[PDB]
């Protein structure tokens, strides 16, 4: 009954990934105007980046529930789940992901962020989610190329793994998993690799066009998310 023992009944069914119980106890407090409760175990999973606040989300989502992801999550949410044209930003220097316009044989096109060009449709990119297994993970579509952002299976000499876009998704490699995180005022995502389970990252080489190579890297992120973790902004 009081709002506090509703919000930990509501975070601890999630943090034990009971996602069909989060939903029903979420419709529940939205019908009643208890979007309090629901905004603040969202507030709660976020700064403690657990990862199941993505399940949370896409099962409300699919369970016809998408006012509340609307009305008690970070836009970012909203912009994942509704598949809208996006660009992925990296924090820590604030470079657009795109794709190159040759190709690398049989991987693909090549991913960085762009040193200039943080607006036309080359960086455009969308979400498109699936469930497996009591997880949600996405595939992230370069939408000028149709393309799909993958690892490779090389590595350099840290074992960080390249990314590419390339055409098909017989693999997990070009699947991803996400981690939401806080800094300011900022929602971000850690946005890990699902068949190597590396955080997607742009390298601290800059090319001399001022491009910055895009890599699964062999390291850890978490606590930083203004250097490691991805912001989304409707395009
Ligand atoms: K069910
Ligand atoms: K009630
Ligand atoms: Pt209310
Ligand atoms: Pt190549
Ligand atoms: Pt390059």
């Amino acid at each position: 009954v009081p709002n506090d023992i509703l919000e930990e009944q509501l975070y601890n069914s999630i943090v034990v990934a009971d996602y069909d119980s989060a939903v029903e106890k979420s419709k529940h407090l939205y019908e009643e105007k208890k979007s309090e409760v629901i905004t603040n175990v969202v507030n709660k999973l976020i700064r403690n980046n657990k990862m199941n606040c993505m399940e949370y989300a896409y099962q409300l989502w699919l369970q016809g529930s998408k006012d509340i992801v609307r009305d008690c999550f970070p836009v970012e949410f909203r912009l994942i789940f509704a598949e809208n044209a996006i660009k992925l930003m990296y924090k820590r220097d604030g470079l657009a992901l795109t794709l190159s316009n040759d190709v690398h044989g049989n991987d693909g096109r090549l991913a960085f962020g762009d040193g200039k060009d943080k607006t036309s449709p080359k960086v455009s990119w969308k979400f498109i989610a699936l469930w497996e297994n009591n997880k949600v993970y996405f595939k992230i579509l370069n939408t000028e190329r149709n393309q799909y952002l993958v690892l490779g299976v090389g590595t350099n000499p840290n074992g960080d793994h390249m990314a590419f876009g390339v055409n098909s998704v017989d693999s997990f490699r070009a699947q991803w998993y996400l981690q939401p995180a806080k800094y300011d005022k900022d929602n971000l995502f850690y946005i890990y690799n699902r068949e190597y389970s590396k955080a997607l990252t742009l390298s601290r080489t800059l090319e001399t066009s001022g491009n910055r190579m895009a890599w699964g890297y062999n390291g850890r992120v978490i606590g930083s998310p203004e250097h490691y973790a991805w912001g989304v902004k409707a395009f």
